[PDB]
């Protein structure tokens, strides 16, 4: 169906809200035609001075030029009724990544680990090879269905990106957990690598179930950092000294990289793609292409994969978890 905007809500049968948006709403519903689940996200027009809003408009324009496996997929855009809202329609994913771990129902094997971080990796490939990043990866917009299935989602701060010529770009993207050291020592003109920065995070998330940095402002988020990558420094990142906030933003010793001690508990070839996607130095950091042909990843087959077992009574999404 070409035929976009025209098809109201009510064909859809709204069964709860599962998310609170941005610019509206998350709700899971029912198509009443098709017996299909569904998540509907809310634009509210009515109130807002420039109308329907510039945010909405970007993500809608990256999400149409996506079709793969593993990236949200958005199937129509439908009207309440008329004669005033639109709602962005995906296909209904059980859960997400943070109200899993949160929920305290989940434990990740190894397997199941390697199996998440191929999809959400080859994902992650796609977009990067459509000149798009995404600069907003973290636990609470990866999805995940009961079938075992990933989908990188939440295209609300993405944008196109020149690979063939440098470009400045907005600097104060992703959170600030999952945020890479170039951005805290504020690059503009950065790359894809900011993204696999946020990509071993997870990684090493899944083995902790807690959030690998987690600091309140900058300058503490960078001490952090610090802590376990060592610090930032021209010996292993040359370029450095050109960033803005090098000299400001300062760790407090001089630290050395105790990243394989500190994960020590991780299998080996985890280890070693979890060191390579957490490189201080964006230019040496593996890309999302060299992530799959990693010893962890290269020979993950995923049809022979089990899914998971994840809670089919409850579904674990952030909203969720904090309630
Ligand atoms: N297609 C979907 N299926 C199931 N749940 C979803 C879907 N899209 C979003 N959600 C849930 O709604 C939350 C908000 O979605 P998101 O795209 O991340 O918007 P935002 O973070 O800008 O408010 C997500 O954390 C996720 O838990
Ligand atoms: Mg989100
Ligand atoms: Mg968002
Ligand atoms: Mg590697």
């Amino acid at each position: 169906e070409s035929d976009w905007g025209k098809r109201c809500v009510d064909k859809f049968d709204i069964i709860g809200i599962i998310g609170e948006g941005t610019y509206g709403q998350v709700y899971k519903a029912k198509d009443k035609d098709t017996g299909e689940l569904v998540a509907l996200k809310k634009v509210r027009l009515d109130n807002e001075k420039e109308g329907f809003p510039i945010t909405a408009i970007r993500e809608i324009k990256i999400l149409r030029q996506l079709i793969h496996r593993s990236v949200v997929n958005m199937k129509e855009i439908v009207t309440d009724k008329q004669d005033g809202a639109f709602y962005l329609v995906f296909e209904y994913m059980d859960h997400d990544l943070m109200g899993l771990l949160e929920s305290g129902l989940v434990h990740f094997s190894e397997d199941h680990i390697k199996s998440f971080m191929k999809q959400l990796m080859e994902g992650l490939e796609y977009c990067h090879k459509k000149n798009f990043l995404h600069r907003d990866i973290k636990c609470s917009n990866i999805l995940l269905n009961n079938s075992g299935q990933i989908k990188l989602a939440d295209f609300g701060l993405a944008r196109l990106y020149n690979s063939e010529e440098s470009r400045p770009y907005t600097n104060k993207v992703i959170t600030l957990w999952y945020r890479p050291p170039e951005l805290l020592l504020g690059e503009e003109r950065y790359t894809p690598a900011i993204d696999v920065w946020s990509c071993g995070c997870i990684l090493g998330e899944l083995f902790t179930k807690k959030p690998i940095f987690q600091a309140n402002l900058e300058l503490a988020q960078l001490e952090l950092i610090s802590r376990l990558c060592g610090s930032p420094c021209p010996a292993v990142w040359p370029d450095v000294i050109k960033l803005p906030y090098f000299n400001t933003m300062k760790p407090k010793k001089q630290y050395r990289r105790r990243l394989r001690e500190e994960f020590s508990f991780i299998p080996s070839a985890a280890l070693d793609l979890l060191d390579h996607m957490l490189t201080l130095d964006p230019s040496k950091r593996c890309t999302a292409e060299q992530t799959l042909q990693s010893d962890f990843l290269k020979d993950v087959e995923l049809s022979k994969m089990a899914p998971p077992d994840l809670p089919h009574w409850q579904d674990c999404h952030e909203l969720w978890s904090k309630k």
